[PDB]
This record gives C-alpha cells, structure tokens and sequence, in this order.
C-alpha cells in the first residue's frame, strides 16, 4: 500500500560488485606472422602484391601475435561470398552469428558460474552484447535456454554496441545490482567476427587494417551487491560510470550493416582523438576521489590499437607497465571488441593473486577501465580493487 | 575515500516516476478500409484474386481505422525490391529507417521536452528503442545531435527489441532514475514499417497479417525520482516490473533480419498463449498489493491483436471499457510496436483529465501494463496513478 516503503525494502545497500569471471573462445588460433599471406590465398588476391606487402606490415606493427577465429579455411571456402571484398552475404554471415556468439557465450558463462558457486536460479538479470547476430527472439533467449536461466530473468539485449560496450555492459549493470536487494547480474559479452571478415580491397584501406585487428571470445560477469560473506568474493566495486561522446568525431570509427555484412571505417586520428580527450575523463573520474596521480591507480583500458596504447601512455605519463596487461590480452586474442576488458580484468586478478599481490589490481586500491567505440564515445569506469 | 558514503548520497530516494509524455508520427494516414486494394495495386498483385478478399477480410476484423505510415506510393515506386515479396533490400529499408526513425523519435521528444519543461541539459539518460536502422554510431547518436543533449548523456541503444520493448524501457528506466539522485531518463520508442514492408505470397500468411497490423509512431517519456514539487507533474510511478517467457513459445512471434529486410511470423495461437498465462502474471504483481479484483485497477495493455484483446479480456473477466483506451489507439494508429502502450499512457491521461476524473488512470489508483512479443515474453509494469 505504499510505493515509499516498497523502495525502501526494494533496494540492495552497496556498491555494485564483480564476483566472477569466466572467458571462452573459438579453439582455431590465427597465427599473426602469417596471416598476411593466409588472407591473400584464401581471398584470392595474390595479384595485389603491393597491397599484400602493405597488409603485412600492418600485421606486424599490430603486435598481435595471436587471434581465435570461428572462422576457418573450410568455412571460408564453403562461403565465397564473404571471402569477397563486397558481395551479398549478410543472411550467411548473421546465421553463423546467431549460433556462435550464444555458443561461445555459454562456454564462458559457465566458467563464470562455476567460480561463482551459487546456483542457476539466482541469477536475476541478465545483460547480453554482441556486435550482431539479429534474430527476434534474440540471443539472449537462446542464452537463457542453453543455460537454463530462470524464465523470469529480467533482459537487456545491447546489440550494435561498439567497441566501447564493456564499459556500457557495466555501466548498465551496476544500476540494476545497486537498486535491487539480491539481484545477481550475469553479464555476457560475446563478439565474433563472421559479420565483419571480407576480402581485400585496393580502394578500402580502413577495411583492410580491421582484417587485422579483430578477433573471437566471449566473457561472462557475475555482478552483485552486498556479497555473501564468505560465500561470494568480491574482486571489484563499481565506483562510478562516465559516457561521453568526444564532439566532432563521428568519422572516426563506425560502419553499417549492409547486405554485404558488416562494414567499418578506422580514422587514422582516433589515437589522437582518444588522447587529447582522454584528461577531461580522467579528471572528471578521479577529482571527486582526490587522485591525481594516474600512476597511482592501475590500468584496464580498451586495446583498440597499438597507437592507441601508445598514445594515451604518452599523453598521460604512464609507466609502461600500467598498460601490460592489457597489451598481453591484445597480443594472445587481438581485438576482441566488448569482450576485451574483462579478459584484461580477469588476467589482472589472475596475475595479482599468483604474484602475492595486496589487491585484485596489481596491489593497487584504485583503478580506471576505459571503453572506446563509435561516434567516438568513451566509457570511463573508475573500480575499486578489492583485498588480498 | 568511501565507497559506501557515494552509494549513499549518489542514490535517489522515491520511486521513478513518469513526468511528460510526447508523440509524433508521419504524416501520411492509410485508410483500413481500402487499404487491401492499395497493397495489392502498389506491389501487383492483383492476379491473386482469391488472396485479394482474403487479405481484405484481415483488414476488416483488424479493428483498425487508420494508420500512420513513412511509405507513400510514391517511395514504393522507386523501390521495387521493397514490393516483391522477397528481394534484395535491406540497405534501402536501412537507410529509410536510419534516416526516420531519429527524426520522428525527435518531434516527439520535443513536445515531451516542452511538458516537462525542464532544461535539455538536466536529461542524464537516453534510452533509445527501435525495431531496426543499424549504424555505428547507432540512431540514439544521431538524437542526441537532432536534439542537443550534453555530450555526457548516459545512452542506452535497444535494438531489434520486439514488440514487447514498452515494458522493457519502463523497466530499464526504472532502475536509472531510482537509483541516481537527480537522474532524468529519456525513453524515445520509434518504430517505423520501413523494415517489415513488403509484397504478398501465396505461402506466407503469417507476413500477409503483419501487413494489415504494423504502422508508424514514436514516443518520448521523461522519468525521475523525486519530482520537483510544483515545478514537475507526476503522471504515473512505477512500482514493480516483471519479465517473463512462456515455455514452447517461440514459434509464437518472430523473424529475422536478411537481405530481404525483416522478415517475421505470428502464430494463430499467439492469444490463446496470452492469455492462459495472463493471469500468473498478475498474480505476480498484485498479490503483494493485495489486489484480487482486475476491474479495480486501470489497464494499458499491449495492442497487438484484436483477438488478443478480447481473449485476455475474456479470461480475466474485464469490464469492455478497461480495454477502451487500448483499443482506441489501436484503432488511430494501429500497431506501433513499443510505442504504442505510450501512445496508449498518453491517451488515458489526456481523457482522465477532461473528464475530471480524480487520477490519470481512470480515477483509478493501481494500474498495469503489459507488453507482448517473441520468444512469448510479458512484460507486467505495475503502476500507480497521480493524483487530480
């Protein structure tokens, strides 16, 4: 009878927190020194020789050693239409991600699960972001029904999203923990590239650097408040979350679904974009805290290019080790889109433990975690490292 | 230096409340009652005499008188793909609808906006839902241009939700606005058919009966917790939102998006699915209240179907006039996917108000709404009325 009360009761009491996670990708691994060669032969476009020199470069100064591809030279042969540069092939190419990316996504949830301990039904709500794979239902139900989730699980199907989606997938889930008593947030992000791989073209160069860069994996994210003494463990808190949207920037990176699949551009200048506006988001994240020193805090940022990396260290003064971790999950997996930041967050803790370190960030109370995407939008999650 | 004190002050304290409600359309109106003729000319199809009357009678038992539509003959006519049946389409419809679907979401934030009549820069959150029209940066960038909201806007892109969205972004909102103090959310639901358009085949009925039901609207709702006495106006408060799937559904309501645009089917047994699990569903969200009589409370319930009207009204014994509301705006404007419980929302206030009733929901105290679509998912937004 009252809606005051209600609310009062309704709502959990802490921060939002991440109580586990769990990561999986496709087993193919794509050598990096070799693929230069490999994408010529299997798209057909040896007679690009100059071209196929200039690829190879690109992949060199990736520093990418590695990348898992659902993709393979069978499936690839199966389907001419996607080894060309621009051919009609959506319909293929959304099918293999309808059946992938929850595929994979289930791979990771349930290592999520599993570390987490508590059972299926406890889970509340869950949040599912891929680059693509449209079907109505969508994803996220044939995720409930893989995994056996409640049919009463509160959804949130983000698809689209942009690279930067690991910081909105925590954004949103921090509302959701933080405004329910007992609400458990399975967060699972899951990117493949089947939408976006294609041939080479003379003529598309932003294109051609994608064909490096992207890769396979999915993760999945357990997110709370009030943890369960000793039942759960707390590994981050959620402090807060900012978007901005960096003005005059919308060339920068993007693309749109056509019946050729997913295309993309990558301005030249991102790397510059994300550094001159990378201080504003610092500031407004950690003035309010008092730190000043960004070396001080550790680091989980998007690894959406080398430059990228290289730039925001320049420009903010980094140790070179504050961009570690995130530089290993670029060079095992490449650029795993949403899915990137919580491998980087999961090797984080995972190193952190087995080093003796105080804290779950590199012995470190706090830490940022940086989204990057389209129109050029940045997500600056500050988190708060939890003990031993 | 606490993370427990921000979570204190950072949070809001009442319920989210619904505090302005805007609405646009195209202003091309179909007339029902011809509307079997113009289809069959503007695709020729005019050979298929007997699907002709049939298509004809769908029309008629539809209950629909008009609907707002984006496509005019003449945009049909510089796009034979669209009027076939099946043929390559999908970056036309893309475009039609990447270009609309802002703009109509737009017109309606605008009059929303002047309601309220807050300043744009006090909008925290935008949450954007569409059927289609995949760019990155995706439509919810392109409102925030058209409109001019602050580059910090905290974005929420749902895409291909269902027709079920309107529950959706209540329940998403609901966690925003009550869970950040001062945190004001804009809801822009544009659906446009610009996606879904398509000609007749002797083989698809299920694509014959959306033809006759979906047409073209936008809604914008302003919600937030603790109102601003006398300088904001109370419409509705939100007090609990549920989701849930109906088990072996999912044949229900559907489709998928392919070159040939979004293709989609409806089960014939879709209100029977409705409506025996109709009441669970309320019995979920009023025995807590302690409220047994569904005549005692208002209804905005998801016009998807005449037969889904008056099969749930059948089973849970409702007065004729409780579905009034509902079907008036089903009647003006047909189905409008997500926008149209809003459109719905809109229509009872607007009335309440001239008739004098004592609150925006008939004079009435508690209320629902329900939203319905694919995989058979319900979404049940229990809401509490404002006064005068």
């Amino acid at each position: 009878v009252s809606v005051s009360g209600i609310r009062k009761v309704q709502r959990a009491e802490g921060p939002a927190t991440v109580l586990a996670i769990g990561t999986a990708n496709p087993p193919n691994c794509v050598d990096q020194s070799t693929y230069a060669d490999y994408y010529f032969r299997v798209t057909n476009s040896e007679h690009m020789t100059d071209l196929k020199k200039k690829f190879q470069r690109i992949c060199e100064r990736t520093q990418i050693k590695n990348r898992h591809m659902y993709l393979t030279e069978e499936i690839l042969k199966e389907n001419p239409n996607m080894c060309a540069y621009k051919a009609p092939s959506l319909d293929a190419r959304e099918d293999m991600m309808i059946r992938e990316v929850p595929r994979v996504g289930k791979e990771a949830a349930t290592k999520a699960i599993k570390e987490w301990g508590q059972p299926m039904s406890k889970i509340t709500h869950l949040i599912f972001c891929t680059t693509s794979g449209v079907a109505l239902p969508g994803v996220d139900y044939e995720l409930i029904v893989l995994l056996g989730l409640d049919p009463s699980v509160k959804r949130y199907m983000m698809y689209h999203q942009g690279c930067f989606a690991g910081g909105t997938v925590l954004r949103l889930a921090k509302d959701l923990a933080e405004n329910n008593k007992d609400a458990r947030v399975l967060i699972v992000c899951s990117e493949n590239t089947s939408v976006t791989f294609r041939g080479p073209s003379e003529t598309d160069m932003d294109s051609l650097v994608g064909q490096a860069l992207f890769a396979d994996g999915a993760a999945a994210i357990i997110i709370g408040s009030d943890p369960v003494p000793e039942v759960e463990n707390p590994l981050f808190e959620i402090v807060s979350t900012d978007q901005q949207l960096v003005p005059n920037s919308h060339g920068a990176i993007g693309g749109l679904l056509r019946e050729v699949g997913l295309t993309f551009y990558l301005n030249k200048s991102v790397p510059d974009i994300i550094s001159q506006n990378i201080n504003d988001a610092l500031s407004k994240a950690f003035d309010p805290l008092g730190i000043s020193d960004y070396n001080s805090i550790f680091w989980i940022a998007h690894p959406g290019g080398r430059a990228i990396l290289d730039q925001v260290e320049e420009k903010v003064n980094l140790k070179p080790e504050k961009m570690k971790a995130t530089r290993d999950v670029l060079s095992n997996y490449g650029n795993m889109s949403s899915a990137c930041v919580f491998f980087i967050m999961d090797l984080m803790r995972k190193k952190s433990l087995e080093a003796g370190l105080k804290t779950t960030g590199e012995g470190l109370d706090w830490g940022v975690l940086f989204g990057f995407g389209p129109g050029l939008t940045i997500e600056t999650v500050v988190l708060r490292s939890m003990a031993i």
